[PDB]
């Protein structure tokens, strides 16, 4: 019976001929049926880690992952252990939880994975081109060296009074404070902290000129650039809407202002050591001998400040929120402040910051309970074997590492969900290499990445801003502590994190009430 083949033919014709009702209905029910079958087949393969089950094709587990990612990882971990996959808006994520997860993704060979491949679609439109994830990795490595060159301890001794000047200036003039006119008030930390962060960062990393442009309408351009830095730009990076354009406008606009200042500096020889602009001018020639274009330098500046803006500001928000219900921790930090700065007589210096271990433990502890990035990604370039398993992660897959999840595990942190800065007694450093090191182009960093506290990651893509963040957060918190007490409004406590955004920032409005420690103190100027 090719008479049966006559009928696949006939049947095919009747399919194309039935009402639109059933056809759309079939255009739905066929993919739904197919993927459900496909998964059951997949669950038989054992060169593949267990795939989380999902009903909606393409979308996969994006809803629950997007909303409560650590909760997703946990029930996932109970069911399948530390390695498992799940489908996310078209892509396939293989999650490896714990320190071996860190090792498998952060220390992965350059050939196995790509961060550029994972991130460029989201970062390049915001930062500019020619830099970060819009160049070969080797270039990235040299840029990180260029930037890290302006992040030296002597830069930090110069940044500390600039940053303090800013915080004080903010207490003086900001509508949310007015310390020379108010002794008490309410602020939204989600409003205060991003302004405080951009002011301090701008002033210290981009110099006084660029800090000054933030008082004008120009500031709004940073705010535009800011909203194009969203996970939506990670799925649909370019659809003709409209926040997508103001972003691009802002990119050239902001990048324009930097080149303007850069070109005028080389043209007057105004190239001192003031900021990162001076520094990137004096030092941005690759080792093959190519030099960064003035455009490229500017774009590297947008990227630095943008990255540093969101992590830092979220973190100082959390510090305020956790402290707001711990007058005991405030009392303790204040005593240290009095001891190290001789009641206040001594002026804050980068050196003196290092003698404030409790202040540094608070940043350490907050960064433990609140990692700004719940998920780091790579695209898999070559089929990877997972040690001590038969598992193969084929190329074209994505790997996902999550040190912020381990941070919150009792196993590695007794009472992980309690805020306790004393868990870091005689252990206050931003991080430290528990042994041997390795150098990827931007200096010797730890070779192992099996530390269960890994706030800044590791491997070639490891953060180079930890000492800047601590410096800024250090000055900022030091001053808050000496100037203010603060607490929650009645019946208000720590907000749950909003995971859907770029950084795990708190769910606003997150309000605290400040009062002056010295009502009659006046900030001068
Ligand atoms: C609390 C503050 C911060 C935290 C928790 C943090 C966290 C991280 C993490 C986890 C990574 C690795 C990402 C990955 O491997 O996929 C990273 C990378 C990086 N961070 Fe930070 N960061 C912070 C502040 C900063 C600051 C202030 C700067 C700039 C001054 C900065 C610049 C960078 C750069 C340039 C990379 C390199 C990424 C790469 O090479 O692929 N970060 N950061
Ligand atoms: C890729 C992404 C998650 C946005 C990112 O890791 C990387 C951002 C980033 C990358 C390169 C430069 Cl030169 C500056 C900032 C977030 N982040 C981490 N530390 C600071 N920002």
């Amino acid at each position: 019976v090719g008479e049966a083949l006559e009928y696949v033919n006939i049947g095919l014709s009747h399919f194309l001929a039935l009402p639109l009702a059933q056809r759309i209905s079939l255009i739905i029910i066929i993919p739904f049926i197919y993927n459900i079958v496909w998964q059951l087949l997949y669950s038989l393969r054992k060169d593949r880690p267990p795939l989380v089950f999902y009903w909606i094709p393409w979308v996969g587990s994006a809803v629950v992952y997007g909303m409560k990612p650590y909760e997703f990882f946990e029930e996932c971990q109970k069911k399948y252990g530390d390695i498992f996959s799940f489908v996310l808006l078209g892509r396939v994520m293989t999650v490896y939880l714990g320190p071996k997860g860190h090792e498998f993704v952060f220390n992965a060979k350059l050939a196995d994975v790509s961060a550029e491949a994972a991130y460029a679609h989201l970062t390049t439109p915001v930062f500019g081109k020619g830099v970060i994830y819009d160049c070969p990795n080797s270039r990235l490595m040299e840029q990180k060296k260029f930037v890290k060159g302006a992040l030296t301890k002597e830069a930090f001794k110069s940044y500390v009074p600039l940053i303090a000047e800013e915080v004080y200036k903010y207490f003086r003039d900001s509508k949310n404070f007015r310390l020379n006119e108010r002794t008490t008030g309410t602020i939204d930390v989600m409003v205060t902290q991003p302004e405080m962060t951009i002011f301090t960062a701008s002033r210290s990393l981009l110099g006084k000129e660029m800090r000054a442009k933030l008082d004008t309408d120009f500031a709004y351009l940073y705010s535009d650039l800011d909203k194009g830095f969203t996970p939506i730009n990670f799925v649909f990076p370019n659809l003709p809407l409209e926040h997508y354009r103001k972003r691009d406008h802002a990119q050239k606009a902001i990048s324009g202002t930097y080149m303007s200042l850069i070109k005028e500096r080389r043209k007057n020889n105004d190239i001192q050591d003031r900021d990162l602009i001076d520094s990137l001018m004096k030092n941005s020639t690759y080792k093959d001998g190519v030099k960064m274009t003035d455009q490229e330098i500017a774009n590297l500046l947008i990227g630095v400040l943008m990255g540093g803006q969101h992590t830092s500001a979220a973190t100082s928000a959390w510090i305020l929120l956790h402290l707001a219900e711990r007058p005991d921790v405030q009392q303790e930090l204040y005593e240290e402040q009095m001891r190290v700065l001789d009641g206040g007589k001594k002026e804050l210096t980068y050196d003196l910051l290092q003698e404030m271990p409790l202040l540094n433990q608070t940043i350490k502890e907050t960064l433990r309970m609140h990692h700004p990035l719940h998920s780091l990604f790579r695209k898999v370039m070559k089929d990877m074997h997972v040690p001590n398993t038969s598992y193969v992660i084929p190329a074209g897959y994505h790997v996902l590492v999550s040190p912020g999840y381990t941070h919150l595990r009792d196993e590695y942190f007794p009472n992980a969900h309690q805020f306790n800065i004393h868990r870091w007694n005689n252990d206050s450093a931003s991080s430290y290499s528990v042994g041997e090191e390795v150098d990827y182009g931007f200096g010797a960093i730890s070779k192992g990445v099996s530390s269960p506290y890994l706030p800044f990651g590791g491997g070639r893509h490891r953060c180079i801003g930890e000492h800047f963040a601590y410096c800024q957060l250090g000055v900022l918190m030091s001053i808050f502590i000496r100037t203010l007490k603060w607490h929650y409004p009645e019946g208000k406590t720590v907000p749950p994190p909003d995971f859907t955004s770029m950084v795990t920032l708190p769910t606003g409005p997150a309000k605290i009430i400040w009062e002056k420690r010295n009502p009659e103190q006046k900030i001068g100027g």
